[PDB]
């Protein structure tokens, strides 16, 4: 695991590279203009899409209203289900 961490990358780069070469491919990236917040990006059927992902002062990450210990506890359990719930896009890496 951990093949999904790309760090410094921006949205404009992410939408470029992440179209290679399968739907459900994903990367995790920072807000380079002001560090400490992050984005998930994913390959979808019309292009590439993005999702803001954060942590609290409690040192716990969140996506919804519910908290998890790291983004690894999101990704490793979210992967069996859709990021959209209206499209067949699920997180996958080979």
């Amino acid at each position: 695991g951990g093949g999904w961490y790309y760090g410094r990358i921006t949205r404009a780069d992410a939408e470029k590279l992440l179209s290679n070469k399968h739907e459900g491919a994903f990367l995790i990236r920072i807000s380079e203009s002001s560090p400490g917040d992050f984005s998930l990006s994913v390959k979808c059927p019309d292009g590439v899409q993005h999702f803001k992902v954060l942590r609290d002062a409690q040192s716990k990450f969140f996506l919804w209203v519910v908290k998890f210990n790291s983004l690894n506890e999101l990704v490793e359990y979210h992967r069996t289900a859709s990021v959209s719930r209206s499209q067949d896009v699920k997180l996958r890496d080979m």
